[PDB]
């Protein structure tokens, strides 16, 4: 028992419904906030002013080495959005690697639908690339902060346990997960972009051109809760599942996260819904592999009706005009490894990932998939 | 309710007996070790193998940026030795300031009467000065560093919670003290150094000469558990503190630290014991203050005979022939500033001394001293 990385293991709390966040110590004296891990952003901001869903801020005058960048910024989302104002301090985080840096912060001062009540979180963590940062790309994002301010390995993995979790940074720990890792390579240096080329459900492929699965971009986003997916593909795989899961019947709205089904506690009947794989680009030429997570990953739970004996669910697959999201809901079936360094992602059969004595979420390869290339959005 | 330092407080755990100690993170990945606060020495050094006392240990070669000095470092404290190999490493302190040093650090290897069993500590922050550091002035000591590398305020000050605490660092927390803070002047930098000019016991004059108090040296210690006095000066106060507490007689043994007197739980006679005062050196020409203990400082508690109804005590003061040493049990009734910054102590009535409804201790003044200069030993 020891672990190099052991401090870090646990160091996650949250769910894919409100998300999962880490703790930050911004300012001298310290001030800690929790912070959403958000791989689908590249801005650091936290809450600065009093707000109903808050129940602590950053508070700038306190602060004697915060310095103001006079300027504005304003980031919105598919989900909120906020306004705040640019400037940079020291920051840590206790509970990850031992380093303290100066790093770019935004203080949200005004927000729309960005909070969310009783999620416990004031702040975001973007960790994606500086293409895709606000106000411009000159704005550094914090790991790469990190990266560059110390020796810090450029690297960091995440372990999201749904109904916490571990972001070890700097280095990946073998407790988190089974099995082999498998790598996909980043498309580009902005999202976490990745390349999906086939998708099957309970083994079935969906038999949709590659194109479909990536059109506009496939992108790797703990800060999303669902797996989205481009209309078409959407259309398509909600046909198959329906038509996998026919030993009973659900509103049309259940498909479409309009309506929830719940089950009595402890009764949902998990073997009616098939498995999803999708397979991911390889390292090597012409090579694949698959991930598959369980309907335990893309149904998720929601706060018990009365707190009785009720297990509410909704279905956490949606259209997206923006590309496909790997959101929360599939992350959470597995360790996922953000190798930038390499410019690559890794997968592994999650140490935590909620299944049963049937069935388990799986990562396996290789296998052989011809022009894969084609696959990419230009 | 905020307060700047606020995340500082309560920092500290453990007992005068044993010991205060603070965690600190060292090395990368972290490895955090509690760390015993010792005002009276000027080492950094933390166990680094296993030893039957220790719970963990500072592993090195697990610690990416730990740079061996390959150089042996001795350390002899009144108390124990130690024995270890010099280096230095990333270093932080979770509940201390926002910063990350590199600093000095000894891996002990080797050790005679060091750690105590039960204490909960690994190792010892010794926050005096480079003069008294071993092998040499030439070893920077921890908070040396920490002042020249960051923008940390060079001062710390400390609340020792008898029978935790706080350590606060780069500053002062206004909720650790009541009523004004009196400066002492630190005489010279190696041991936090001071000067005694009159001591009282319930009021009464010892009557000897200044010099006698301060013969060799008077310090400040966090990491010595008595009040300590030059055998002359100890002799005296017993006597007197004796012939003060006629009310009640205790063995010749009591006095001298070889016998417990124990009081069946809840009945101790506090009110039979007298107070004493230190008077010490003040900021302007013939001016003086007090700082008065209780025998709630004096006397300290020692683990039930036999987890009953029995309060067992043994007397705190004791004697020394390396001059005189305020230790834990005197600092345990004030909230203590090492004000470096200012080559200065002060001293404020602790707002967690333990007392009871007839007397608290006191921090007084001014009060009219003459020749004070002549109190210090050359
Ligand atoms: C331009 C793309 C921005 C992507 C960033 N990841 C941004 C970060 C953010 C903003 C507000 S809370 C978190 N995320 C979202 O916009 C975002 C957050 C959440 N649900 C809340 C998420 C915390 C839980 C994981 N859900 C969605 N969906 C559309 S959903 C219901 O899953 O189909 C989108
Ligand atoms: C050359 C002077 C060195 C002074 C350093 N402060 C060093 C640090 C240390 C070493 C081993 S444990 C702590 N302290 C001691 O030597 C030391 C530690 C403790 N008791 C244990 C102390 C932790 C509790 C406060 N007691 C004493 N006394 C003689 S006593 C019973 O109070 O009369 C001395």
């Amino acid at each position: 028992r020891r672990g190099s990385f052991v401090e870090m293991v646990d160091n996650l709390r949250g769910k894919s419904g409100q998300g999962y966040y880490v703790e930050m110590t911004v300012g001298s004296p310290p001030q800690t906030l929790n912070i959403l891990v958000d791989t689908g952003s590249s801005n650091f901001a936290v809450g600065a002013a009093p707000h109903p869903f808050l129940h602590r801020y950053y508070q700038r005058q306190l602060s004697s080495t915060y310095r103001d960048l006079r300027k504005g910024v304003y980031v919105p989302y598919t989900q909120g959005a906020w306004a705040g104002e640019l400037g940079t301090d020291l920051v840590s985080i206790p509970h990850g690697p031992n380093v303290t840096v100066r790093a770019n912060i935004a203080a949200i001062t005004e927000s729309d639908k960005f909070f969310i009540n009783g999620s416990n979180w004031e702040g975001i963590l973007g960790l994606a690339y500086a293409e895709i940062a606000r106000p411009d790309d000159s704005l550094e994002p914090f790991f790469d902060s990190l990266v560059k301010q110390t020796h810090v390995p450029n690297l960091f993995s995440l372990q999201l346990c749904g109904a916490g979790g571990s972001m070890i940074i700097g280095g990946i720990d073998h407790s988190l997960y089974t099995g082999s890792l498998w790598y996909t390579p980043i498309r580009r240096e902005w999202y976490y972009e990745v390349i999906i080329v086939r998708v099957e459900i309970n083994g079935q492929d969906l038999k949709m051109d590659c194109k479909e699965y990536n059109y506009d971009k496939s992108i790797v986003d703990s800060g999303t809760t669902n797996l989205r997916l481009p209309k078409k593909v959407f259309e398509a795989a909600v046909k198959s599942i329906k038509a996998a899961s026919s030993t009973e019947k659900f509103p049309d709205g259940f498909w479409l996260g309009e309506q929830l089904v719940c089950w009595q506690a402890g009764t949902t009947p998990w073997n009616i819904f098939p498995v999803i794989s999708l397979y991911l680009m390889g390292e090597v030429t012409n090579q694949s592999f698959r991930i598959t997570i369980l309907p335990q990953q893309y149904l998720r739970p929601v706060e018990d009706v009365a707190t009785s004996q009720d297990d509410c669910y909704k279905f956490a697959i949606s259209q997206s005009s923006t590309g496909t999201v790997m959101g929360a809901v599939i992350m959470e079936g597995f360790y996922v490894v953000f190798d930038r360094a390499r410019k690559r992602i890794g997968f592994a059969v999650s140490a935590c990932h909620v299944h049963d004595e049937f069935r388990t979420a799986a990562v396996e390869g290789p296998f052989v998939t011809l022009d894969m290339e084609d696959c990419g959005y230009n």
